[PDB]
């Protein structure tokens, strides 16, 4: 209710902003990777979009987790 939802807010903030070491950097690395093999084959490529969609959408898993999540984790923590 009160301090029991303060804790399963802050837990599920904190494991989000840690999923992006997974998520987004197999993005960047096997998704950019994955992308490049695309372009070598053909610069417009349905698999090139698909890889090319993973760069952004990855990347952006990283930014807006590890800043609402390790902001929540501080505030109700540290304090």
């Amino acid at each position: 209710m009160e301090n029991l939802n303060m804790d399963l807010l802050y837990m599920a903030a904190a494991v989000m902003m840690g999923l992006p070491a997974i998520g987004a950097a197999i993005g960047i690395g096997i998704l950019g990777g994955k992308f490049l093999e695309g372009a070598a084959r053909q610069p417009d490529l349905i698999p090139l979009l698909r890889t090319q969609f993973f760069i952004v959408m990855g990347l952006v898993d990283a930014i807006a987790m590890i800043a609402v999540g390790l902001g929540l984790y501080v505030m109700f923590a540290v304090a």
